[PDB]
């Protein structure tokens, strides 16, 4: 199924996160035209969220239990 995309999609996040510690959903879709709901479900399990002054949506790969790096 699309788990191939999941595993393969995480690789894209590391490349993205390799350039900057933060990325909003809008920046992630440019790097991957895959449905946000699909990316969000991946970011929801290992990602994080942070609203700021103007409510800047930023996601971060939670390294707390990432056995894969």
């Amino acid at each position: 199924r699309a788990r191939a995309d999941k595993q393969h999609v995480l690789d894209m996040l590391f490349s993205a996160f390799e350039k900057h510690q933060y990325y909003n959903l809008k920046d992630l879709v440019d790097i991957t035209k895959q449905p946000v709901v699909y990316l969000k479900e991946i970011l929801k399990e290992i990602g994080v969220q942070n609203v700021k002054g103007i409510h800047k949506n930023t996601w971060e790969l939670k390294p707390e239990y990432r056995h894969y790096q």
